[PDB]
C-alpha cells in the first residue's frame, strides 16, 4: 500500500496553507501601509500649496520696502565728510534739522528733545556707522506710531525740505522713513514667518514618516517574496508525486 504518500502530502499541504496564511497576512499589511503612503502624500502636496504662497507673500511683502531701506544705508554712510562738519558746528540749528536727527535719536532708542544734547549725540564719531548698522528689528509698536503721529505726519518732514537746509540730514531723512515702512510690514510678516515655521517643520516630519512607510512596504515586498518561491517550489515538487503514482499505477496494472 501507499500510506506513506498520503501522510506525506498532508504535512506538506498543511505547511502550504500555513504559509499562505503568514504570505497573505504580509499581503495585506502591505496593502495597509501601501494606503497610508498615498494618504500621506495627498495631506503633504497640500500642506506645500500653503506654504507656497504664503512663503511669495512674505517676499513681496519685503520686496516693496527693502530696496528703499539698502539704497537708504549706503546714502547715509557714503556722506562727504565737511557735511558732517557743517551739522556739527550748527549753534542755531533749522527746525527741520532738529526734526530731522529727532527722528533718527528716536528710531535709535536716545530719544531726546535738545539740541545740546542731540549734537552731543549727533556725532560721536559713530553716529553714522550705528545708524547704517541697524536691524529694524529693534523698533517698537509704540516707537512706531509715535513716530507717524509727530514727524513724517508733519508737512515739514520730508527730503526736499530737509536737504535744502542741510546736505547731511537729507540722506538719514529717507532712511528714518523707510526703516519705518519696514517695521510697518514687520508687523504683517512676522505672523508669516511664524506659521511657516509651523507648517515646514509638520511637512519635514511629515515626509519621514512617508519615508518610513515606503521602506516598510517595501521589506514586505522582499519577505513576501521569499514566501512565494518557497511555496512555489513547494507544491511544484509535489505534484511529482502526482506524476509518479500514476506512472507506477499504470505501471502496475499494465
Amino acid at each position: 500500500d501507499l500510506r506513506i504518500k498520503s501522510q506525506e502530502l498532508e504535512v506538506k499541504n498543511a505547511a502550504a496553507n500555513d504559509k499562505l496564511k503568514k504570505m497573505v497576512k504580509d499581503q495585506q499589511e502591505a496593502e495597509k501601509k501601501k494606503v497610508m503612503s498615498q494618504e500621506i502624500q495627498e495631506q503633504l502636496h497640500k500642506q506645500q500649496e500653503v506654504i507656497a504662497d504664503k512663503q511669495m507673500s512674505v517676499k513681496e511683502d519685503l520686496d516693496k520696502v527693502e530696496p528703499a531701506v539698502i539704497e537708504a544705508q549706503n546714502a547715509v554712510k557714503s556722506i562727504k565728510k565737511q557735511h558732517l562738519v557743517e551739522v556739527r558746528s550748527m549753534a542755531n540749528p533749522p527746525a527741520a534739522v532738529k526734526l530731522a536727527l529727532e527722528s533718527i535719536c528716536l528710531l535709535l532708542g536716545e530719544s531726546t528733545t535738545d539740541w545740546k544734547q542731540i549734537r552731543s549725540i549727533i556725532m560721536r564719531e559713530n553716529f553714522i556707522p550705528t545708524i547704517v548698522n541697524f536691524s529694524a528689528e529693534e523698533i517698537s509698536d509704540a516707537i512706531r506710531e509715535k513716530m507717524k503721529k509727530n514727524y513724517m505726519s508733519n508737512p515739514s518732514y520730508n527730503y526736499e525740505i530737509v536737504n535744502r537746509a542741510s546736505l547731511a540730514c537729507g540722506p538719514m531723512v529717507k532712511w528714518a522713513i523707510a526703516q519705518l515702512n519696514y517695521a510697518d510690514m514687520l508687523k504683517r510678516v512676522e505672523p508669516l514667518r511664524n506659521e511657516l515655521q509651523k507648517l515646514e517643520d509638520d511637512a519635514k516630519d511629515n515626509q519621514q514618516k512617508a519615508n518610513e512607510v515606503e521602506q516598510m512596504i517595501r521589506d514586505l515586498e522582499a519577505s513576501i517574496a521569499r514566501y512565494k518561491e518557497e511555496y512555489a517550489v513547494l507544491i511544484s515538487e509535489a505534484q511529482a508525486i502526482k506524476a509518479d503514482l500514476a506512472a507506477v499505477e499504470a505501471k502496475v496494472n499494465r
